[PDB]
RNA sequence: GGGCCAGGUCUCUCUCGUCGA
RNA sequence: CGACGAGAGAGACC
């Protein structure tokens, strides 16, 4: 990805976007009960604690594109990925607006809470104007397809997020596209049978997590696993997308029925951008918020470790590849060890910056017990042995019980973590319960017990 | 609430129900 | 006990 020009929004007569300036993020009564390091992101050039130049640094994550033509184990990979996809028998309709509006089996209806970017934002419109659940009357939300149509500007704004010191100081906040209202809806009528399919089928035909819910799924991924596993993390991988794999994706989309709307795969490579008083073009990198971005992320994910694996490993059967992606994260298994050292290397002629699982200092083999998934890892139940509890570390719970955005929901927040916190097991978890205790505000909480979310837990798989 | 923020998945909590044994 | 509808509110994750 690579920003190809930017110039003052005035100059071209887009407005100014109204971004917040302070965060909602506020220590708790729990702040000084927890150990912690981290902080609200910046989300400004004002902010005291930078030690650079904000905007200089929030773009530097468009690090260029590396190539432009999709290569031959591209072309295989795609091969292979379609052909598993095909499998599934796709619905490939166009979906009715109606249900692109509100929701149908497999897909949820848009959120009301959220904006509905330009151009309503700026004549301060909202969705709620547009939809109605109550009636599903399409027939207003059709005439602004109509009168604005589409291929509009990403309205971009930074995320509001607890991250690391150095990332706070080195002004590495993350960043938000968000999709005009009018294309997630003809995105959803192009896709959304796609979309419901992957919602309904988590997994390795697939090869995407969305849908899963990890309480009950983390038992059944090792099965669907070949014998061996390897892994690794990317730098900035959504902004590292070299338009080749946008290429990639859209062959994808043909050789399973979708021809025809390849066409909003470009709008998504070659994007236009608003930023408070900015405005910017973009070719390459997946735009963070946009219709579809969990998905296609998880699609030419799955096109990467394909081709890879090629320029790499001759004679290597994609057929007993076993991986499962949320986006950029991903695990996958093979019947014999692979190098992820050696995948790294090639990877860096992509434009794909390949790190160690894990953070770790330098490759490693990957095992049943440091693998991790949606920042869980996996423990086997000490009583059914088949049951793989997965496992958020403490220090991340920790983390988040240290901020809030609004005490009035303390109890919901606290709730919420122990239902992570208990996979740590009895000990921990007690250990866990003491700590909120031991202060008043604690006390005053309902919060459940091991032995209950251990039974409710066992239950579940029934 | 603190001073106008995306696309999603899962989970939990409150209120109202449809179909269902 | 079993799906799902809406109205809210939140948490984690990508």
């Amino acid at each position: 990805g690579e920003i190809q020009w930017m110039r003052p929004s005035k100059e071209v007569g887009y407005p100014i976007i109204n971004a917040p300036s302070k965060t909602k993020l506020e220590p708790s009564a729990f702040h000084y009960v927890f150990e912690g390091v981290k902080e609200p992101a910046v989300l400004t050039k004002n902010d005291p604690r930078l030690k650079t130049d904000f905007e200089e640094a929030i773009f530097s994550k468009y690090v260029g594109n590396k190539i432009t033509e999709v290569d031959e184990y591209m072309k295989e990979a795609v091969d292979h990925y379609a052909g598993q996809l095909m499998s599934l028998d796709i619905n490939t309709e166009q979906m009715c607006l109606e249900d692109a509006m509100y929701g149908t089996d497999g897909l949820e209806a848009l959120d009301l809470s959220t904006s509905a970017g330009y151009p309503y934002v700026a004549m301060g419109k909202k969705k709620r104007d547009i939809l109605n659940k109550q009636t599903r009357d399409t027939k207003e939300m059709q005439k602004l397809l109509d009168t604005y149509g589409i291929n509009l500007p990403l309205v971009t704004y930074v995320k509001d997020e607890l991250r690391s010191k150095t990332k706070v100081e080195q002004g590495k906040s993350r960043l938000i596209e968000a999709s005009s209202l009018n294309d997630s809806v003809a995105m959803r009528m192009a896709f959304g049978n796609l979309y419901a399919a992957f919602h309904k089928n988590p997994g390795v035909i697939t090869g995407s997590a969305v849908g899963c819910d990890p309480d009950l799924f983390w038992s059944k991924i090792p099965v669907l696993m070949e014998e061996k596993l390897f892994a690794f993390d990317y730098t900035g991988y959504d902004a590292s997308l070299s338009p080749a794999w946008f290429e990639a994706l859209k062959m994808v989309l043909e050789k399973i029925g979708f021809g025809d709307r390849v066409d909003y795969i470009d709008y998504l490579n070659h994007s236009h951008h608003l930023y408070k008083n900015k405005t910017y073009c973009v070719k390459g990198g997946m735009p963070s918020g946009a219709s579809g971005t969990s998905i296609f992320n998880s699609m030419i994910n799955n096109l990467i470790i394909r081709t890879l694996l090629l320029k790499t490993y001759k004679g290597i059967d994609l057929d007993h590849l076993k991986m499962i992606a949320y986006g950029d994260d991903v695990i996958a298994s093979y019947p014999h060890e692979v190098d992820a050292s050696l995948l790294a290397q090639s990877g860096k002629d992509y434009g794909l910056t390949m790190t160690p699982a894990d953070k770790s200092a330098t490759f490693e083999t990957v095992t049943w017990e440091n693998v991790t998934f949606l920042k869980r890892f996996f423990r086997a139940d000490e009583k059914y042995p088949f049951l793989i509890h997965p496992v958020m570390p403490m220090k991340e719970i920790h983390e988040s019980i240290r901020w809030t955005k609004d005490p009035r929901n303390t109890q919901d927040h606290v709730r919420s973590l122990c239902l992570l916190a208990w996979h740590n097991g009895e000990e921990e978890y007690n250990k866990f319960l003491a700590k909120i205790r031991s202060v008043p505000i604690g006390r005053a909480l309902d919060l459940p017990e091991y032995s209950t979310l251990y039974r409710r837990w066992l239950d579940s798989f029934g």
